[PDB]
């Protein structure tokens, strides 16, 4: 069994009858044996479960394993740690199905286990003092980027064709971008990550719940899986006419595109290499008869938002620590969590009401003044997904000596520009996807980036196709798979 192929024509290998749900799933256990010990990826198997739902499993995915990041959304009676020390001691399973998992089920896939993250989903690596750092598959000394990073891993390794992840500041593009693979942080409302209310109303909807897979048809078709309102969802986007496996070939036609290859706010250079593979993208699209123009909205000249964001995040972990307390039945303290954590349970109770009120509202008016960009005329933008080469392992998780005064550790030198490009459309709520189409010269991925309008996902799934095709990846593979 080739691994190595996506969800769908492995769904197609056991409709067709090539191969047995068992040969598949048998096969993807072995394969996460043996080389998930090198990356630390899957950190919590679930082979048992995933072996009764593969022979009750039916739909156009029936048999088709899929990861889950051990983050917001639950699986019922398996271990859930968020990966909070704490709470892994504990020993806490949760007691029920999110959406999500439901959805994935009733679809046909398997729950094959869960994925490491940094604790709380608080950093944009996977070093958890609580599982330890999941290894880039590209280079086992490199991070995979986060927060979502087992999932990015896990895909780039082939432990499974899709998986899930999340995303409040690029926690899905990122770990995409860094591991080779194709992250979409879909519309903000797309994807229900209830019933549960996480993280302050999902950081006041900068979190949104993304997906992984290797090709954009896998994208579209998981889509079609998990998308919808459901009861209690805060937020909606706008509903499409077709579905997303079918609307994929469709030809959108000459769309305006503007390309970004320089960090408008000033604050730090662009690395060339991750500059060059957007442009690069940029001229495939440009001789596919796009009219492409160097062009971005203006906001993203401004990041003085990061400063409120960062004050509804204290908040945000403050709770959330409360919140898995109880969760166990006792409170949580500064030797449950990271010190980074605990730190913002401090800041937190420096905020008041009126403060947090503002602080969203400056979020919403920064949403608006980069969406009017797209009002303007402008379709897509192009951009690489991040700004910087891929850090070592231990580079971006500060010791607890460190001094960063008043900000997230994420939002600080070496972090910020992990993130820079991605977290404007956390705030303006916009689809964007995170392509693998380049590569470093030390053979690391680096990510090209398409950002669509509000709930536009049909014209950036559209083009995401056409990049494929002109811009193939598939031929490439990690080392640690020979
Ligand atoms: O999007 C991410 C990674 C960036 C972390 C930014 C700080 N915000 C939070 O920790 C809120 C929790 C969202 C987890 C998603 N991770």
């Amino acid at each position: 069994v080739d691994l190595w192929q996506d969800a769908t024509a492995q769904a197609e290998l056991v409709r067709s009858g090539e191969i047995s749900r068992t040969e598949l799933l048998e096969a993807t256990i072995a394969h996460v044996q043996a080389v998930n010990p090198e990356i630390n990826a899957v950190i919590i198997p679930l082979f048992e479960k995933a072996r009764r739902e593969s022979e009750l499993a039916s739909g156009p995915f029936a048999g088709v394993p899929y990861l889950l990041k051990d983050l917001t959304v639950v699986s019922q009676g398996d271990i859930n740690t968020s990966s909070i020390k704490g709470m892994k001691e504990s020993g806490y399973r949760a007691d029920h199905d999110a959406y999500f998992v439901q959805r994935m089920r009733a679809a046909g896939f398997v729950l094959l286990g869960k994925t490491n993250t940094p604790e709380m989903g608080n950093q944009v690596t996977t070093e958890p003092e609580a599982w330890g750092a999941t290894r880039n598959p590209w280079n086992l000394g490199r991070s995979v980027g986060g927060s979502s990073g087992g999932s990015g891993a896990a895909v780039a390794a082939a432990l499974s064709p899709v998986a899930h992840g999340n995303d409040a500041a690029g926690a899905v593009r990122i770990p995409a971008s860094v591991c080779g693979v194709v992250g979409l942080k879909p519309t903000r409302g797309r994807i229900s990550p209830g019933p549960l209310v996480t993280d302050s109303d999902n950081v006041a909807g900068a979190a949104h719940e993304g997906l992984f897979a290797r090709s954009v048809r896998d994208i579209a078709a998981l889509l079609d899986v998990v998308s919808g309102h459901r009861p209690g969802d805060t937020f909606c986007a706008p509903t499409a006419s077709r579905p997303y496996a079918q609307g994929i070939s469709e030809n959108p036609g000459s769309l305006r595109v503007g390309v970004l290859t320089h960090n408008p706010v000033g604050d730090f250079a662009l690395d060339p290499e991750c500059a060059a593979a957007a442009r690069g993208a940029a001229a495939a699209l440009a001789a596919l008869g796009h009219d492409v123009n160097d062009a971005y909205p203006e906001a993203l000249g401004d990041r003085s938002f990061l400063k409120d964001y960062s004050t509804i995040c204290d908040v945000a972990i403050a709770r959330e620590i409360e919140r898995n307390g109880e969760l166990i039945g006792r409170p949580l303290t500064e030797d449950d969590v990271e010190w980074t954590s605990w730190e913002m349970v401090k800041r937190a109770d420096q905020v008041t009401g009126r403060a947090f009120a503002a602080c969203v509202d400056e979020l919403r008016y920064y949403a608006g003044k980069v969406e009017r960009w797209w009002e303007a005329g402008w379709d897509l933008l192009i951009l690489p997904t991040v700004t910087r080469q891929t850090p070592e392992i231990g580079e971006l998780m500060l010791a607890k000596g460190t001094d960063l005064e008043g900000r997230q550790s994420a939002f600080i030198s070496g972090s910020l520009q992990m993130l820079a490009f991605t977290v404007p459309f956390n705030v303006s709520g916009q689809p964007a996807i995170s392509l693998p189409i380049g590569m470093s010269s030390d053979g690391m991925p680096i990510g090209v980036q398409i950002v669509a309008a509000y709930g536009r996902e049909d014209l950036l799934l559209q083009v995401a196709a056409q990049l494929e095709g002109a811009l193939p990846w598939v031929a490439r593979r990690p080392q640690l798979l020979n």
